[PDB]
């Protein structure tokens, strides 16, 4: 009933609430178990260019400094992803 | 060898790739179409709230007045659909 672009919305929500906590937001640790399970290759095309992308997320990210991460700032993270996978769409380096 | 959540991304830019032009945006009679074959069930929800998600969306999402949607913009707009389901997993009314 749900086209494939509406689960792919569904999943991400589903998968914001495997990892936050009662208040609704997501601590660090659990950020960054969070890019461990779900976005290793992301993470490991990072570390080859000498960056350690789990050192900073969760400070860039927590773009109001109250130490969670908010269900706009965890789409905010996942843009940055999107437009690191758009660029190697278009032949760019990884993590780039 | 990606996780769910990467080909999800994965998706995603392939999505826009159908509806961009040789400038890699999108005008608005394809925006248009995506929405209506990516996103019927969210439409369907607005329209019976009495909203015509589609009269608005274009020139809502295009920030720059440039009269095409880019890819900053396109990810604008999937963030406002990811929070009206996010808002609906908490018992939300469609489309508020
Ligand atoms: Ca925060
Ligand atoms: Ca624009
Ligand atoms: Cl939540
Ligand atoms: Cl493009
Ligand atoms: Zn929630
Ligand atoms: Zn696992
Ligand atoms: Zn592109
Ligand atoms: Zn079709």
């Amino acid at each position: 009933s749900n086209t494939q672009a509406e689960r792919s919305i569904i999943g991400m929500i589903d998968m914001f609430h495997k990892y936050t906590g009662r208040d609704g937001k997501i601590e660090k640790p659990s950020l960054l178990t969070m890019m461990k399970e779900n976005f290793p290759n992301f993470l490991s095309a990072c570390d080859k260019k000498g960056i350690h992308y789990l050192a900073t997320v969760f400070e860039k990210k927590d773009k109001n400094e109250d130490k969670k991460i908010d269900f706009s700032e965890f789409l905010s993270l996942l843009g940055d992803i999107a437009a690191d996978y758009h660029k190697q769409s278009h032949g760019a380096a990884p993590c780039s």
